[PDB]
């Protein structure tokens, strides 16, 4: 009545490029749709984006990243990959996370 399925490192990356073509999801949201286990979803998915960005430009596809911002002062920061723990200009730890999308041309 019940069937067991095996999860690998090569298919799990193929699944990231499968949901992100129909909609837009944040690094923590790309952890909710799967198994979380313990801690380590933000830095693991962001290093997975560095491996996808090199293959995605070779397949003739463009990835659009939305600019990260400070929600307390209104100050707008340039679109980034790896995340800062503190702001270089102000002092606020209230930064909004960038959005990753795949577009076919």
């Amino acid at each position: 009545a019940h069937h067991h399925h095996h999860h690998g490192s090569a298919t799990r990356r193929e699944k990231i490029i499968e949901l992100l073509l129909e909609g837009d999801y944040s690094p923590s949201e790309l952890a909710r749709i799967l198994d979380m286990r313990g801690k380590g979803s933000k830095k693991v998915i962001l290093e997975d984006l560095k491996v996808i960005s090199k293959i995605a430009k070779r397949e003739g596809m463009v990835l659009l990243i939305k600019p990260a911002q400070c929600r307390k002062c209104g100050f707008v920061f340039k679109a980034e990959i790896n995340i800062p723990s503190r702001c270089p200009k102000c002092k606020s730890e209230w930064i909004e996370e960038p959005r990753f999308k795949l577009e076919r041309k």
